């Protein structure tokens, strides 16, 4: 049996894309060792069905240990931003963890992640194949690759303009640029990414010529579940009208600003809409009364919600997200518009494709990078509330449409440039 190793970075984004993976190649009859640190273990495995444990084996990889950085923090989930150098330095320091990892599984080959440079050359000193995935989409990436190679023309193949608020040390970024990019490069002979050629298929080809890289889609990747919660929401959701009601969410690695959660929690009562929204904390942030006036049209939702549920319920018509990638996969599978709200990262280019897709639209942000509380109940009321945007409503259907025609035959080619590259290095 060919074995496959899977190293996602340590964000529960990235876990979930890895694992929707793993699923997949152990459909192909692989063997996966799925390896990250236990409290992102603990976490994910909920969304493993119980038929794959026999092919999907967990691994622990331990990080350096301290009452000040114990386990439960190592993760990006609900973690302090200011511990996130603590989290990056931690897992470099996990390598020589994962090389012993390595020599006892001695796996066929590694899939690793975009944040950890030490893992291909790991895999490379005990001659272990090492490709890269990529739980993004292309877009955010080509838009970065592009200025270092063309610093004065615009972007080809969009219209898409950054907004000023992310635009704006030098050498720690260009350092931060290079370790990515690193990652991609030396990803023997392709890199996989989380994508569609419906949706990305030119800015894929960009990537592929600037990068001089053959870049393989296996997207949608995109979890689907069969009680955390579930059953008080599911019954508050079936008392509500038709695609009334929107979800709120900004993933597992960002905590909005009170002045954030302002002009959220206003622009939601000034639409009227049904709303369920996850607030997480590391005290409230909601203004005062703002639950009460929303009387039985708002649920607040501490911690975690089951989102495909919600996304999947009748009830739900729109999504205000902060347009991380696997909320947007999710979203244009199962049909749900987005409300966009990008808070960082890779996330302003996801709305700014969401919007050029026409399956949702973006919340602007003011000149010095603030919310509007008139531009989140604006778009609220047109896409959701009054459904005036009948448009974005039918570009969204029909991208669903397309993502739900997909099926296996999305992994043929990342299965034959495994079986290539695997028989290439055997005769090295
Ligand atoms: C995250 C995003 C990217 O997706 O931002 C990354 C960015 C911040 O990284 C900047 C860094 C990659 O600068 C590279 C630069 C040195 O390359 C210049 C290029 C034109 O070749 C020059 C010359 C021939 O080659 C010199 C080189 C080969 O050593
Ligand atoms: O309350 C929540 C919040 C998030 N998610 C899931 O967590 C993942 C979030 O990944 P994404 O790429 O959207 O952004 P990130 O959280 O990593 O910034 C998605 O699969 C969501 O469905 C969830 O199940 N419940």
């Amino acid at each position: 049996t060919t074995t496959i190793l899977m190293l996602p970075w340590l964000g529960y984004g990235h876990l979930s894309a890895f694992l929707e993976l793993a699923k997949s190649l152990s459909r192909r009859n692989f063997h996966i060792y799925f390896c990250s640190t236990s409290v992102n273990l603990d976490a994910i495995k909920p969304k493993l069905p119980s038929s794959f444990s026999d092919s999907i084996q967990f691994v622990e990889l331990h990080l350096p240990s301290s009452p000040e950085f114990p386990p439960h923090l190592h993760t990006t989930n609900g973690l302090p931003p200011t511990l996130m150098p603590a989290l990056h330095q931690a897992f470099s320091m996990a390598a020589q963890h994962f090389e012993s990892i390595l020599q006892t599984l001695a796996p066929h080959l590694l899939i690793y992640d975009s944040l950890q440079p030490w893992a291909p050359r790991v895999a490379s000193s005990l001659k272990i194949p090492a490709i890269n995935f990529n739980t993004t989409g292309v877009f955010g990436i080509s838009q970065g690759l592009h200025p270092i190679h063309y610093p004065h023309s615009k972007f080809p193949f969009s219209e898409f303009v950054l907004h000023n608020h992310w635009k704006a040390s030098t050498e720690r970024t260009r350092k931060r640029g290079e370790a990515f990019l690193y990652c991609l490069h030396a990803s023997c002979s392709v890199i996989l990414i989380n994508s569609f050629r419906e949706l990305e298929g030119k800015y894929m080809d960009y990537l592929s010529v600037l990068l001089n890289k053959k870049v393989v889609p296996v997207g949608p990747l995109v979890y689907e579940p069969n009680d955390e919660g579930y059953s008080s929401i599911k019954n508050w959701l079936d008392k509500k009208e038709p695609s009334s009601t929107v979800f709120v969410s900004f993933g597992s690695e960002y905590f909005p600003s009170k002045e954030e959660m302002e002009e959220i929690a206003h622009g939601l009562e000034a639409s009227e809409v049904n709303f369920i929204w996850v607030v997480r904390f590391p005290e409230d942030a909601l203004p005062k009364g703002f639950l009460e006036r929303a009387g039985e049209r708002g649920m607040v939702v501490k911690g975690w919600a089951p989102q495909a549920k919600i996304l999947k319920h009748w009830s739900t018509g729109g999504f205000v997200s902060h347009c991380g990638w696997n909320s947007v996969m999710e979203s244009m599978m199962f049909g749900v518009p987005i409300i966009g709200v990008p808070m960082h990262v890779d996330q302003p280019f996801n709305a700014g494709l969401v919007e050029e897709a026409g399956v949702g639209v973006e919340a602007k942000r003011d000149p010095d990078g603030k919310i509007q509380r008139d531009e989140v109940a604006k778009l609220i009321k047109e896409v959701v509330v009054e459904k005036t945007r009948e448009d974005v409503r039918k570009k969204a259907r029909e991208m669903s449409e397309i993502l739900r025609s997909k099926g296996e035959e999305k992994f043929d080619e990342m299965v034959a440039e495994i079986s290539l590259l695997l028989k290439i290095e055997h005769h090295h």
